[PDB]
């Protein structure tokens, strides 16, 4: 009300906060910006379906702070579609290779010894890099997600976030030559020679870096907060353990139940009724995506974990008519929708395979972190 959605109180548990908002102030403003932000589904969900009308930016325009098209969408869709078929055998070995050196203890950090860097590999064999050059690219794609992710930064940060990009655009730019004239069957090969968008050099870069934004961070957290809360619900764990067929129906209620992405921003470009607010112009709105996917009149029992819940639309979680709103709603929805769904199925049944009798350390801490996109801070995990 005079609360505000911006502050470390809540940060700390964003859930707490949703129904309040949605029930008495589902336009909430916030003084910083001179933005709004919407908690009610339906409010959410129209403004998701209707980009004539909430814009947002395009794939080939840059990073920008959050806080402070001629459809490629089909194409691009269509190219990470004819890709995942033989990337399969490759995001296994990643995540095989990777689990390999924590099997002899009996313990890794989910988050941190594994998720981050799969997931960086993963976009690493799309995009056709060499994987020995993981941890340079591990760690420039952080400072330019920072720089994106984040309300306020220190100038050691924010110099450390444009030394980040300088260096990715010094290292794809002579890729993006050699494969304009050498393609292959990577990503970057097929953007290079089109042949339907006739796409600049500039441009490319532009739409990998978003790409390399884009397929990193949601894939990790979403494995991660998956595994925790099978795990606090250990007979859910049980029938997933018990029948694999179930691991996409555990991941589609961990995207509803916990989103990685916390925030879809759009831009207005006429003066319309969102709710009962008049909001003007062309400003900018937050489609409080947490708030979407707890809401009552969405989901019955809305804040229970339940992968075997009759209206989560299975048939549908993976695509733009998605109960749930965890990758946005409509004909501008995450164009890497299905090839999540895989990556994530995947790791997550060599992860149960290789980590038999999974159990969560004791004194493990679970704590939560991010405002535009939220995971765990670690998941200390112990087993066989
Ligand atoms: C489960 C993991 C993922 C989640 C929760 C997620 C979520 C999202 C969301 C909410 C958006 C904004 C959509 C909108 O504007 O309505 C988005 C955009 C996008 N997603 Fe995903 N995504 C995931 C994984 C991926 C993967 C693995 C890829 C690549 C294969 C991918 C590719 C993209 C691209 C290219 C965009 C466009 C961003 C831009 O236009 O700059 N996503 N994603
Ligand atoms: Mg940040
Ligand atoms: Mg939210």
């Amino acid at each position: 009300k005079l609360f505000s959605v911006l502050s470390d109180q809540f940060q700390n548990n964003p859930y707490a906060y949703f129904s309040q908002l949605r029930e008495e102030d589902p336009v909430h403003y916030e003084e910083s910006i001179d933005s709004y932000f919407i908690s009610r589904y339906h409010d959410v969900r129209y403004i998701l379906q209707h980009p004539d009308i909430f814009t947002t930016k395009s794939l080939v325009e840059r990073a920008e702070p959050v806080m402070r098209s001629a459809k490629r969408r089909i194409v691009v869709r269509s190219f990470i579609g004819d890709a995942l078929d033989h990337l399969s055998p490759l995001i296994k070995q990643n995540a095989e290779n990777l689990l390999a050196p924590y099997l002899e203890r009996g313990k890794s950090d989910l988050v941190n010894d594994f998720g981050k860097t799969f997931a960086v590999c993963v976009t690493m064999d799309m995009l056709g890099l060499d994987k020995r050059d993981h941890e340079k690219i591990s760690e420039w794609h952080s400072g330019v997600a920072d720089f994106i992710t984040s309300i306020s930064q220190s100038p050691e940060a924010r110099a450390h976030s444009l030394w980040c990009s300088e260096q990715l655009s010094q290292y794809l730019m002579p890729v993006i030559k050699e494969r304009r004239v050498n393609p292959g069957s990577d990503l970057i090969s097929i953007l290079c020679t089109s042949e339907y968008m006739a796409l600049s050099d500039k441009d490319i870069l532009a739409l990998i870096l978003n790409v390399l934004l884009a397929a990193t961070e949601p894939a990790d957290k979403t494995l991660a907060l998956m595994i925790y809360h099978l795990l606090n619900n250990p007979e859910q764990m049980n029938d997933v353990l018990a029948d694999r067929s179930l691991v996409p129906r555990a991941i589609a209620e961990t995207l509803r139940y916990k989103p990685p992405v916390q925030l879809i921003p759009r831009q207005l470009s006429q003066d319309t009724v969102v709710g009962g607010m008049e909001i003007k112009k062309d400003t900018i709105v937050f489609c409080m995506i947490g708030a979407a996917n707890r809401d009552p009149e969405a989901f019955e029992q809305p804040d229970v974990f339940n992968i075997h819940r009759e209206d989560l639309g299975i048939k549908s979680a993976f695509s733009g008519a998605a109960r749930h709103l965890a990758f946005g709603s409509g004909i501008h929805n995450c164009v890497g929708t299905a090839f999540a769904k895989n990556e994530i199925e995947i790791v997550a049944n060599i992860v149960l395979d290789k980590m038999r009798n999974i159990r969560l350390e004791e004194d493990f801490c679970y704590a939560e972190s991010g405002l535009y996109t939220r995971g765990p801070v670690s998941l200390l995990v112990a087993f066989d």
